[PDB]
Protein backbone atom coordinates (compact mmCIF):
# COMPACT_ATOMS: atom_id res chain seq x y z
CA UNK A 1 0.00 0.00 0.00
CA UNK A 2 2.95 2.40 0.37
CA UNK A 3 6.76 1.45 -0.13
CA UNK A 4 9.54 3.57 1.34
CA UNK A 5 13.48 3.32 0.54
CA UNK A 6 15.63 3.43 3.71
CA UNK A 7 19.15 4.12 2.67
CA UNK A 8 22.67 5.65 3.61
CA UNK A 9 24.45 7.97 0.72
CA UNK A 10 28.31 8.86 1.29
CA UNK A 11 29.26 11.48 -1.38
CA UNK A 12 28.33 10.78 -5.02
CA UNK A 13 25.59 8.91 -3.17
CA UNK A 14 27.84 5.81 -2.60
CA UNK A 15 26.02 3.30 -0.94
CA UNK A 16 28.25 0.43 -1.63
CA UNK A 17 31.79 -0.09 -1.99
CA UNK A 18 32.78 -3.55 -1.79
CA UNK A 19 29.90 -4.71 -0.95
CA UNK A 20 30.31 -2.81 2.92
CA UNK A 21 29.74 0.08 4.88
CA UNK A 22 32.92 2.28 5.35
CA UNK A 23 31.32 5.03 7.18
CA UNK A 24 31.16 3.89 10.59
CA UNK A 25 28.75 6.36 12.22
CA UNK A 26 26.01 4.92 14.83
CA UNK A 27 23.62 7.67 14.91
CA UNK A 28 23.30 7.15 11.31
CA UNK A 29 22.71 3.33 11.69
CA UNK A 30 20.35 4.15 15.13
CA UNK A 31 18.00 6.30 12.55
CA UNK A 32 17.48 2.94 10.19
CA UNK A 33 16.18 1.18 13.20
CA UNK A 34 13.98 3.72 14.80
CA UNK A 35 12.34 4.03 10.90
CA UNK A 36 12.36 0.16 10.06
CA UNK A 37 10.90 -1.32 12.94
CA UNK A 38 7.35 -3.42 12.88
CA UNK A 39 7.61 -2.53 9.14
CA UNK A 40 8.40 -5.07 6.53
CA UNK A 41 11.70 -5.03 5.23
CA UNK A 42 12.22 -5.90 1.01
CA UNK A 43 16.37 -6.59 0.23
CA UNK A 44 18.04 -8.06 -2.86
CA UNK A 45 20.23 -11.17 -2.14
CA UNK A 46 23.55 -9.41 -1.43
CA UNK A 47 22.08 -7.42 1.52
CA UNK A 48 20.55 -10.13 2.75
CA UNK A 49 23.67 -11.70 2.94
CA UNK A 50 25.73 -8.73 4.38
CA UNK A 51 23.11 -8.38 7.31
CA UNK A 52 23.59 -12.49 8.19
CA UNK A 53 19.84 -12.70 10.51
CA UNK A 54 16.72 -11.14 9.69
CA UNK A 55 15.50 -7.84 11.11
CA UNK A 56 13.91 -8.88 14.17
CA UNK A 57 9.93 -7.99 14.63
CA UNK A 58 9.30 -7.86 10.74
CA UNK A 59 8.84 -10.11 7.61
CA UNK A 60 11.93 -9.83 6.00
CA UNK A 61 11.64 -10.56 2.53
CA UNK A 62 14.58 -11.28 0.16
CA UNK A 63 14.31 -11.00 -3.70
CA UNK A 64 16.40 -13.21 -5.07
CA UNK A 65 15.91 -15.45 -8.85
CA UNK A 66 17.21 -18.78 -7.33
CA UNK A 67 15.40 -20.91 -4.93
CA UNK A 68 15.95 -19.43 -1.31
CA UNK A 69 19.24 -20.42 0.95
CA UNK A 70 17.30 -19.40 4.77
CA UNK A 71 14.07 -20.53 6.19
CA UNK A 72 14.05 -17.90 8.51
CA UNK A 73 12.94 -15.02 5.86
CA UNK A 74 10.64 -14.60 2.85
CA UNK A 75 12.45 -15.84 -0.53
CA UNK A 76 10.31 -13.81 -3.76
CA UNK A 77 11.54 -13.71 -7.44
CA UNK A 78 10.01 -10.65 -8.57
CA UNK A 79 9.58 -7.15 -7.32
CA UNK A 80 5.85 -7.49 -7.22
CA UNK A 81 6.35 -10.95 -5.28
CA UNK A 82 8.32 -8.93 -3.01
CA UNK A 83 5.90 -6.49 -2.59
CA UNK A 84 2.66 -8.94 -2.35
CA UNK A 85 4.74 -10.91 0.13
CA UNK A 86 4.49 -7.94 2.79
CA UNK A 87 1.34 -8.08 3.33
CA UNK A 88 -1.47 -5.27 3.54
CA UNK A 89 0.66 -2.89 5.62
CA UNK A 90 0.52 1.17 5.74
CA UNK A 91 4.51 0.55 4.97
CA UNK A 92 6.98 -1.62 3.35
CA UNK A 93 10.77 -0.45 3.66
CA UNK A 94 13.01 -0.96 0.91
CA UNK A 95 16.93 -1.72 2.50
CA UNK A 96 18.76 -2.18 -0.88
CA UNK A 97 21.11 -2.58 -1.89
CA UNK A 98 21.68 -1.04 -5.37
CA UNK A 99 19.98 -3.08 -7.94
CA UNK A 100 16.74 -3.14 -5.69
CA UNK A 101 16.68 0.49 -4.49
CA UNK A 102 16.42 1.31 -8.71
CA UNK A 103 13.70 -1.31 -8.99
CA UNK A 104 11.72 0.34 -6.00
CA UNK A 105 12.23 4.00 -6.29
CA UNK A 106 9.52 4.59 -9.12
CA UNK A 107 7.10 2.26 -6.35
CA UNK A 108 8.25 4.13 -3.61
CA UNK A 109 6.48 7.23 -2.42
CA UNK A 110 8.67 7.97 0.71
CA UNK A 111 12.84 7.91 0.92
CA UNK A 112 14.46 8.10 4.20
CA UNK A 113 18.06 9.09 3.52
CA UNK A 114 21.50 9.64 5.52
CA UNK A 115 24.07 11.65 3.49
CA UNK A 116 27.24 11.48 5.15
CA UNK A 117 29.89 13.80 3.98
CA UNK A 118 32.26 10.91 3.49
CA UNK A 119 34.59 10.56 0.17
CA UNK A 120 34.18 6.63 -0.28
CA UNK A 121 34.86 5.07 -3.83
CA UNK A 122 32.06 3.42 -4.98
CA UNK A 123 30.65 0.58 -7.47
CA UNK A 124 26.89 0.92 -6.43
CA UNK A 125 25.09 4.05 -5.55
CA UNK A 126 21.21 5.11 -4.55
CA UNK A 127 19.20 5.75 -7.39
CA UNK A 128 18.98 9.14 -9.03
CA UNK A 129 16.11 10.34 -7.21
CA UNK A 130 14.78 13.74 -8.93
CA UNK A 131 14.22 17.07 -7.53
CA UNK A 132 11.20 17.24 -9.28
CA UNK A 133 9.56 14.28 -7.84
CA UNK A 134 10.79 14.51 -4.52
CA UNK A 135 9.64 17.38 -1.54
CA UNK A 136 11.75 17.29 1.39
CA UNK A 137 9.18 17.14 4.54
CA UNK A 138 12.01 16.84 7.14
CA UNK A 139 16.03 17.50 7.48
CA UNK A 140 18.27 17.65 10.63
CA UNK A 141 21.75 18.29 9.98
CA UNK A 142 24.59 17.01 12.08
CA UNK A 143 28.20 17.48 13.08
CA UNK A 144 31.25 15.00 13.16
CA UNK A 145 31.31 14.00 17.51
CA UNK A 146 32.41 11.41 19.20
CA UNK A 147 30.37 9.03 17.92
CA UNK A 148 30.09 10.20 14.20
CA UNK A 149 33.89 10.59 12.41
CA UNK A 150 31.36 12.83 9.46
CA UNK A 151 29.46 15.45 9.35
CA UNK A 152 25.56 14.16 8.72
CA UNK A 153 22.09 14.49 7.56
CA UNK A 154 19.18 12.57 8.21
CA UNK A 155 16.38 13.63 5.46
CA UNK A 156 13.02 12.18 4.44
CA UNK A 157 11.73 12.96 1.23
CA UNK A 158 7.68 12.49 0.03
CA UNK A 159 6.66 11.61 -3.57
CA UNK A 160 5.15 14.55 -5.26
N1 LIG B 1 24.36 2.34 2.15
C1 LIG B 1 23.05 1.78 1.94
O1 LIG B 1 22.04 2.48 2.19
C2 LIG B 1 22.99 0.38 1.43
C3 LIG B 1 21.72 -0.45 1.45
C4 LIG B 1 22.00 -1.91 1.35
C5 LIG B 1 23.18 -2.35 0.89
N2 LIG B 1 24.17 -1.43 0.46
C6 LIG B 1 25.21 -1.79 -0.52
O2 LIG B 1 24.62 -1.95 -1.83
C7 LIG B 1 25.26 -3.09 -2.48
C8 LIG B 1 24.27 -4.24 -2.66
O3 LIG B 1 23.38 -3.88 -3.64
P1 LIG B 1 23.56 -5.05 -4.93
O4 LIG B 1 22.85 -4.33 -6.01
O5 LIG B 1 25.05 -5.26 -4.92
O6 LIG B 1 22.81 -6.39 -4.56
P2 LIG B 1 21.32 -6.19 -3.82
O7 LIG B 1 20.66 -5.07 -4.54
O8 LIG B 1 21.53 -6.18 -2.33
O9 LIG B 1 20.57 -7.59 -4.27
C9 LIG B 1 21.16 -8.02 -5.50
C10 LIG B 1 20.57 -9.41 -5.81
O10 LIG B 1 19.19 -9.44 -5.40
C11 LIG B 1 18.51 -10.31 -6.31
N3 LIG B 1 17.47 -9.52 -7.01
C12 LIG B 1 17.32 -8.12 -7.06
N4 LIG B 1 16.26 -7.73 -7.80
C13 LIG B 1 15.68 -8.95 -8.23
C14 LIG B 1 14.55 -9.25 -9.00
N5 LIG B 1 13.77 -8.23 -9.51
N6 LIG B 1 14.18 -10.55 -9.30
C15 LIG B 1 15.00 -11.53 -8.77
N7 LIG B 1 16.10 -11.39 -8.02
C16 LIG B 1 16.42 -10.07 -7.74
C17 LIG B 1 19.58 -10.98 -7.27
O11 LIG B 1 20.03 -12.10 -6.64
P3 LIG B 1 20.37 -13.54 -7.77
O12 LIG B 1 21.73 -13.06 -8.21
O13 LIG B 1 20.30 -14.62 -6.75
O14 LIG B 1 19.22 -13.45 -8.78
C18 LIG B 1 20.62 -9.83 -7.31
O15 LIG B 1 21.84 -10.39 -7.63
C19 LIG B 1 26.40 -3.57 -1.55
O16 LIG B 1 27.54 -2.84 -1.90
C20 LIG B 1 25.84 -3.17 -0.16
O17 LIG B 1 26.82 -2.96 0.84
C21 LIG B 1 24.15 -0.14 0.95
N1 LIG C 1 19.52 5.27 7.26
C1 LIG C 1 20.09 4.08 6.93
N2 LIG C 1 21.33 3.76 7.41
C2 LIG C 1 21.94 2.59 7.11
O1 LIG C 1 23.08 2.35 7.57
C3 LIG C 1 21.21 1.63 6.23
N3 LIG C 1 21.68 0.41 5.84
C4 LIG C 1 20.92 -0.38 5.04
C5 LIG C 1 21.42 -1.74 4.60
N4 LIG C 1 22.53 -2.21 5.42
C6 LIG C 1 22.41 -2.52 6.74
C7 LIG C 1 23.54 -2.97 7.42
C8 LIG C 1 23.46 -3.30 8.77
C9 LIG C 1 22.25 -3.19 9.45
C10 LIG C 1 22.19 -3.56 10.91
O2 LIG C 1 23.09 -4.25 11.38
N5 LIG C 1 21.16 -3.12 11.65
C11 LIG C 1 20.47 -3.93 12.65
C12 LIG C 1 20.76 -3.46 14.08
C13 LIG C 1 20.45 -1.98 14.28
C14 LIG C 1 21.69 -1.17 13.97
O3 LIG C 1 22.79 -1.76 13.93
O4 LIG C 1 21.57 0.06 13.76
C15 LIG C 1 18.98 -3.96 12.44
O5 LIG C 1 18.25 -4.33 13.39
O6 LIG C 1 18.52 -3.63 11.33
C16 LIG C 1 21.12 -2.74 8.78
C17 LIG C 1 21.19 -2.41 7.43
C18 LIG C 1 19.67 0.03 4.60
N6 LIG C 1 19.17 1.22 4.95
C19 LIG C 1 19.88 2.05 5.75
N7 LIG C 1 19.40 3.24 6.13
Amino acid sequence: HMISLIAALAVDRVIGMENAMPWNLPADLAWFKRNTLNKPVIMGRHTWESIGRPLPGRKNIILSSQPGTDDRVTWVKSVDEAIAACGDVPEIMVIGGGRVYEQFLPKAQKLYLTHIDAEVEGDTHFPDYEPDDWESVFSEFHDADAQNSHSYCFEILERR
